């Protein structure tokens, strides 16, 4: 399970982030952690660098302490209050003066839960600390960004990933190509636990990894499927276009929106004029509302492959 | 009741999924099973594979251990968790270190139900497996995926299908004819449940399988007819369509859901342009709400046949 | 109470189901029932021919082992089981293996109480078996029209029934009319339970059936008389069309759902361009659906003979 | 109370109806009573002749056997199933054969709890009886018309009932005019509880029973006041038609829909064009839906004066 | 709090509801109270007249016996029955025969609830009484208003409220100018409660109580304010309009609710065409919608305001 | 943690609501204090002049009576009651007659809660007093703003602020351009707490604090990027205008609702016609809704610059 196997182990070894790991490196020479709040996409290393900021700090005895949990559970902030009062008793074992504990999905509480975080700062600062993982800083009260230092993560970059893939696979005797590298980025959307999964699921099987065995693997069609679909559609065969889109929908078994994810990928990166591309966007734009109401998955998204076939003339 | 008399036995029986069987086969020779994933269309073999999996890894002890059940009963994940105890403690009885569970419709739980799975996947994988199928790999949320190894089930083609309808056929004495062959998988929509069930209702009446009686157990026009009754409508000869509606749902006895749901089908796989189509799926769509709330049959469905023949002009 | 003192006795007096009996008669012979699937309109004989079955195999002994209930009421299927197990462990007294239940309504269950069926089918098949009657096949889910000899009832014709309702007369002293006979038969809809119980009850009367006595009793227009009001309204005559529906609606007592009924046959049975048919229905389709909706009959019904007269011009 | 007090008390006492009552009678003479069915508009005498149809057939003891019952309160069919026993077992005291329970509103279960009638029926016609009361016989299932002797209560009529008032006048020292009576039955609608119940509320007052007093009772504007509203508002005033109907909606303090229905009435007995009046109907009945679905009344309403002012020029 | 220390105290000082009071009056002097139903607005005086009935009939000793409870608390009918048989036992002490209940909110419940008051009515009419608010009478079904003298309460009108504000004033060393009394009306709506308690409010602060200090105690812009804002939006002048909007809501520190509300009271009393007034009344049901679902206040306001300066040409 | 700091201690010391203070001091030379309402945009003084009230009516011994409470949470409202009775038994000590319960987020109770509040008003008016903070006043039930003084806080204003943030600074050593002030300003919405977090959040960084690592730390984007971006999009540069919305997007890491929101803010402050900011404002409400219906941000967002590439011929 290589998104494991390969979770950073110190805060040097978690990439793509400089800008947030070179200021929170000098929170380990001095041993300080304010209230951590790590912002960013999802798979792009808050959950990393709060285990390697654990680790770096800890040394050998980090997962005796620092403790994972899931901030949207509602009736468990409450029942996991009892860890909050033997970890806060316990001084660190070795010569440290403060302990770690990290929340994921904390950006998904209403004002009330948020609360309850504070009488356990002014508590336990002396002994306690929070990290807080969230999709957007905008979506956590300002009460506790209060008592925060903020980190940003921004989504990590195609070379700096494609490195450490590659990494992943030398220490792991897989054989990826150029292909299905290139391809088990694509799918990844800049999302390093989806990429690593991926991987890990293509080597699972026979040997070689191609840029179709990732394809397959994610159920996300060949970028050159689409903007074939999308093309046989603009040029007025409908009946063709539908097929494909069928045919297609089968072969990876996509959801709704997971197709008009990719069309929408694929109208973008299409080398179409300015003014065309947003007839399709705003559409698409459409399509994708329609969908999320309820409307019908088949009906709604072959009506938007008529969309593009009245533009023909 | 055919579609369980040939229930394949062994993973060489599963046919038409080559793809996934060729390396499903590569777990029992070693006698390994992580989590497995089901994903596909219904009627395609995930249950029957699941099966055949776990009758090729225990021979002949198989109905002891593994069980099925569908998890979108929603209280009964938790009800079902002293069969998960009594089935980790006893080691299976011969030969082997593992045991198995399957788990139909998993893609229709919110998130919460999925968790409780985890807690006896790294307590159980060195006694318990479970096997989860899927309509979509979408619809699972990640953290069950990452422990899962996927396995995406295609719409098993019409040649695989035939021919394993012919054997169940010869090997049952019903004489079905090539027009009943070819009308019996117009139905199935590549889906063998619906194709076994259909044949064996079929083969119940009075010998000869016509195509014809095929259409009726399903409850389901000629789609030549449709496409007459939906074309001599958009002409507008009403009173010719609403006569052709009428002997035809009389003909086949159909509901109004079910004369709507082949209107729909045989709308899409028109050849018209994707601009009409939507004028006529749209009030389609209206239609069939209209029914569902329990308006006239009747009326609703000729007052649909009358909107096709406003468009004449 | 015509409808039972009538109620056939052997399949061979069950009229206007050649089809269905023909071939249900060579299940005599054999003494074979596999659980029968009755699909139908209301008042067809799907109840009469399953007595008839139950009679003609039983000869005397019928009553005793065979019975009929509403599958519908949903807390009873669970409650009567125990009349499962009195009659599988008693053999049919006299010579016969095999034994008997009815069960009206069977396509009004969702996916479940179904299921519940099949626990008796492969242990009681030696013993029991079911005859189902539902008005359309295709709403009985699969697993069930699998064990099941498949019947669709049509309804009865004209001649069939008309010769019946005069045996019905004749030997209970009856004067019906031919116009009586006829309009006995407009309103039946090919349906005996309706045509016998409008005749039983205008029987009940003084003497004499006329057509119109027929037409009282039921509370449906003379045809002569919708032809007038849907004509009077489409020459411009409003607030005439307005009276004369109103008059209508009181001499006879119909529903909104009962007048917007005959509206509809008698915009079908005009003798007007399918151009012009359309405009009616597709208005007719609004206003039943407005209807049933709650709004109020007066005003949509009025609103629609408004409707006609805008079409003057 | 005067709609008690002058309950009618033999067959003979209840008025308009000689049509049902004629007949009636001639199952007083034999001592028959099949199940009757009571269809007609409300207020015009169903739970009145068959009181007095039980009070003329046990003579003084009619109070203990005979009982009314809402059918429509859906949990009290089976709890008032004990009466049905303890009813059935006791022999009419005195020299008479049956007993009978009156069931008002029927027409307003599904078709699951009409069956619990039939085994109470065959099993209790040599000593129980029901009658039915419904709006229209169309809504109640024909298994049940099968056992059923049916009445269709046409709308009293005027001047039936204008003396049945002065009666209930005369013997209470109230003081109508010719202007108050006929108010008091544009009012009622036909239907008595409404007329009495009005009666009685103007008689409460002080002295003289005008035209208008009865028109303040029940709140239903004069005439005269909507023939003005609609008026001023075709003229193009829309202003003061908002004003009207506004004044005019407390006065009385009428619904949406009682506004609605009046309107209807005095759009109808305006003396104005056939042409223009369907204009009128048809938005008439598109508000009503509007209402029905739950638009708001203020809005919907005012917007329909609207629509008149815009038909000035 | 001003609205209870003036709570009318005998039927005399109930004002503006002569109407209903000069006849209610009737019922002190025979000492008859048949269960009472009071419709009307909300602060109007239902409640207080329903005091002051109680009042005048018991002289010192009402509080012992009369009970106020809301109706709409679906659990508490059944549980406030005790209060029922302790209050219908004890004779009224002094020399009266009677007892009252007052049920607030009555129009709320769905047709059972309604009933379980007759068992109290036929039971207790020489003991107990029940007066019966509601918003309409239309809303509570027959067989209460049956047995129930009914009254309808009109909103209060301008120069009886008036007076009656003015010696709460007086009595009270308030300071109003002519402005604030006439804009405490404007709000009122001709409701009472709301008038009184405004003034209340406003009597708090610092002396003078002018036309602004109302309209700001009780969100609410100048009327005049309203029309300018609508204006200067329909003439095309949107960043005037957004302007006006904004400062309104920072001056008196309405919500979005609260600007949506006044939007359509001055836009029903726009002197503009039916025709137009619908297209914004429509829109602004479109935008009230949008914010009850969450969306963002200032934009979908502002989006409003871009609307109607569409329709400039 | 500057925004604390920098809490005002005097009346005098809260700015921007001379309207409120000017007359709130007119309770510190009476010492009264009728319960107060504190209405207005969050982070405009409530809780400071709530605090500044309390501490210029005690001197210095305010900390031990007042205490602040959030009003949300539920199941504390009767908790937090005999901190009511303990503070109202205690007289202030020193010389004062009264004490202060503040207590936030009034507005978010339904009806209920906030009764409980009144019996403890008439029975602590001489000796408890509350303060009410809600957003609005409309959102306070009637019976509560009855016995409240009120005080509606207007947003503070540019100069007011943009001087207590410079103090803040000058006593901080931290070095804002005009720059970043005039931006700490755009982001604040003219609320203190937003601003001085930010502020304090970009001098723990090094050194000057430029508009931009404002526009960063709150991660609200330069408005020269958003006015670039409405700009390339509105001039045709389709491709180029979802470009910058991405880097934008990921740069500051807002969520759709905040883009949405600065999209918003700089298309106002745009200084185009208003016959066209209309158009752009009409479809960003339809974009906003889209969004918190839960359709796809990413497909929205760049439909809507779709949506401006349009309009440019």
């Amino acid at each position: 399970i290589w998104v494991e196997k390969y979770r950073p182990r110190t805060l040097d070894e978690v990439v793509g982030q400089d800008e947030v790991i070179q200021r929170l490196k000098g929170y380990v020479e001095r041993k300080n952690i304010p209230h951590l709040l790590f912002s960013g996409p999802p798979g792009t290393g808050k959950t990393a660098t709060a285990i390697a900021l654990a680790r770096d700090l800890f040394g050998e005895n980090w997962r005796d302490n620092f403790i994972e949990m899931n901030a949207s559970d509602e009736r468990g902030i409450d029942v996991v209050r009892h860890k909050i009062k033997e970890f806060a008793r316990t001084a660190p074992i070795g010569g440290a003066p403060f302990k770690i504990i990290f929340l994921d999905e904390a950006d998904a509480l209403t004002a009330d839960a948020q609360a309850a975080l504070r009488r356990t700062m002014e508590m336990y600062s002396k002994s306690c600390r929070f990290i807080l993982s969230c999709n957007y800083v905008s979506r956590i009260i300002e009460p506790i960004q209060s008592r925060c230092a903020v980190f940003r993560f921004k989504p990590v970059p195609k070379e700096a990933m494609k490195k450490r893939l590659l990494e992943i696979c030398e220490k792991e005797g897989v054989k990826i190509t150029e292909d299905g590298l290139e391809a088990l980025i694509y799918i990844s959307g800049g999302d390093f636990r989806k990429a690593i999964n991926a991987l890990q699921g293509a080597a699972a099987i026979g040997e070689v990894v191609d840029a179709d065995t990732i394809y397959q693997i994610t159920a996300t069609a060949r970028p050159e499927e689409m903007t074939e679909l999308i093309q046989t559609a603009l040029k007025g065969n409908f009946m063709e276009a539908r097929e494909l889109l069928d045919r297609l929908m089968v072969e990876y078994g996509m959801s709704g929106e997971d197709i008009v994810a990719q069309l929408f990928r694929e109208i973008i990166s299409m080398p179409i004029k300015d003014s065309l591309k947003v007839q399709l966007i705003d559409k698409l734009g459409e399509v994708d509302f329609r969908l999320t109401e309820g409307a019908n998955e088949r009906i709604q998204l072959d009506a938007y492959l008529a969309y593009l076939s009245t533009l023909a003339k």
